[PDB]
């Protein structure tokens, strides 16, 4: 009777209220936080795919009710089969979403340490006068060069990525907005850091 409609009541509030869970969810800022919510919204995703069967189970008592109450019950399916699909839709699309901007920001930070641990040892070495041999100064200043247009490259790859992801009209915008911006000023600090030790080389 009502424990009927409170079942599929029941099935029908479960749907609602992680619809409410996926809409509003976070994406992350960082490699960390990114990983965070991706690995939560795998349990969730799994979980909701999960759920069919108690759908499916739903629908498979139909044959049980008697011809008056038939048709009640299977409107409220009806509202079921599709709240659900809005559901399962939109988990995937987050799923997809959160897996595009995990590997886009691992590639970005994984190029960001590069770069600053290049830094930090080219800043290190001795270019003043006190070093006398122009020589070994100017094999080194070629070796970074040498490296450095091979890493610029990869650099351009990740800004287009980054680019498409944006076209796409990624929902974490901002982060991979953020993740442009670093690497941009990164390269542009690395630039700077050229220009400095050429003055020496001159």
């Amino acid at each position: 009777e009502d424990s009927t409609l409170r079942y599929l009541q029941d099935l029908l509030a479960w749907v609602e209220e992680n619809q409410h869970r996926v809409d509003g969810a976070e994406w992350g800022v960082d490699l960390p936080s990114v990983e965070a919510q991706l690995g939560s919204h795998r349990g969730l995703h799994q979980s909701i795919e999960e759920f069919r069967a108690k759908i499916e189970r739903a629908r498979s008592d139909e044959g049980q009710l008697s011809p008056a109450t038939r048709g009640a019950y299977r409107d409220c399916l009806g509202r079921l089969d599709l709240q659900y699909a809005k559901l399962l839709n939109s988990s995937k699309a987050r799923l997809r979403s959160l897996e595009s901007l995990h590997s886009f920001v691992a590639a970005a930070t994984k190029e960001l340490m590069w770069l600053n641990e290049k830094e930090e040892e080219e800043v290190g070495f001795d270019w003043s006068d006190r070093n006398t041999n122009m020589t070994a100064k100017k094999e080194s200043y070629s070796a970074l060069m040498r490296e450095l247009e091979l890493k610029e490259k990869k650099i351009k790859e990740l800004q287009n990525a980054g680019d498409r992801l944006l076209r796409e009209d990624h929902p974490a915008r901002p982060t991979v907005e953020s993740f442009q911006a670093a690497l941009q000023t990164q390269w542009s600090w690395m630039l700077q850091l050229c220009c400095c030790i050429e003055a020496h080389l001159k």
